[PDB]
């Protein structure tokens, strides 16, 4: 199964990608945890992408496309994915969609999370993040057992430098005006899924589950 995560800062893409590998074993295809990783390694890649995500700012598509084609030619895709937070933009759709013909593969769904703009900056306001396995929290909504601790690990919790309002608006400005293009492409294809991001975690998954448990 081939499926594409969308929706915007905050939807649950992460949490929802948490559930879906625990039950399917695809591996979870992160352009964010992709980029992030160039940062730890130190890459020149890696160091020119900071400055755009520390601002809420996309990283352009060309360099995107790039590590995204690279990861998903590798043995581990072939038998299915999750790409989370890929596409972003129709030139990036228009690219995977080329990429995907190049590997004698298609989308299954594009599972497009649905989450109304106040709900989004309560979530970002309220998430802590493992600095070790990037499981997401959040103080009201989704809190760790203990303040401060992974529950999986016992790492420690941060806040995403992005999370801050005023990044958050402009990353919610800056992909809000991708996502009427990116709907519109993928309406066409007659692969794209609404669902309703704004449930309790566990039934937001009843939600998908349904679509991908009959695949
Ligand atoms: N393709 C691309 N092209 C160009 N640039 C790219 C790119 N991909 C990445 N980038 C760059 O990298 C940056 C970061 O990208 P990325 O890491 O992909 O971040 P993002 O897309 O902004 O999404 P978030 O991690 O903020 O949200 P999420 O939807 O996964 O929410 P979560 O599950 O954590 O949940 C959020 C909070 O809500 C809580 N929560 C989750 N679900 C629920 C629920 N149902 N009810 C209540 N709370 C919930 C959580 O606990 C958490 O606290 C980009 O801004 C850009 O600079
Ligand atoms: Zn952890």
């Amino acid at each position: 199964m081939n499926i594409v995560l969308m929706g915007l800062p905050g939807a649950g893409k992460g949490t929802q990608a948490e559930q879906i590998i625990e039950k399917y074993e695809i591996p979870h295809i992160s352009t964010g945890d992709m980029f992030r990783a160039a940062i730890k390694n130190g890459t020149e890649l890696g160091l020119k992408a900071k400055s755009f995500m520390d601002q809420g700012n996309l990283v352009p598509d060309e360099v995107t496309i790039g590590i995204v084609h690279e990861r998903l030619s590798k043995d581990d895709c072939q038998k299915g994915f999750l790409l989370d937070g890929f596409p972003r933009t129709v030139a990036q759709a228009d690219a995977l969609d080329s990429l995907l013909t190049d590997l004698g593969k298609k989308l299954d769904y594009v599972l497009n999370i649905k989450v109304e703009q106040e709900e989004l900056m309560k979530r970002l306001t309220g998430r802590w993040i493992c600095k070790t396995c990037g499981a997401t929290y959040h103080t009201i909504f989704n809190p760790p057992a203990v303040e401060g601790i992974c529950d999986k690990d016992g790492g420690e919790l941060y806040q995403r430098i992005d999370d801050k309002p005023e990044t958050v608006k402009n990353r919610l400005d800056v992909n809000m005006k991708q996502t009427q293009p990116l709907l519109d492409f993928y309406s066409q294809k007659g692969v794209l899924k609404d669902i309703d991001g704004q449930q309790d975690i566990k039934k937001v998954f009843v939600d998908i589950n349904d679509l991908l448990g009959g695949l």
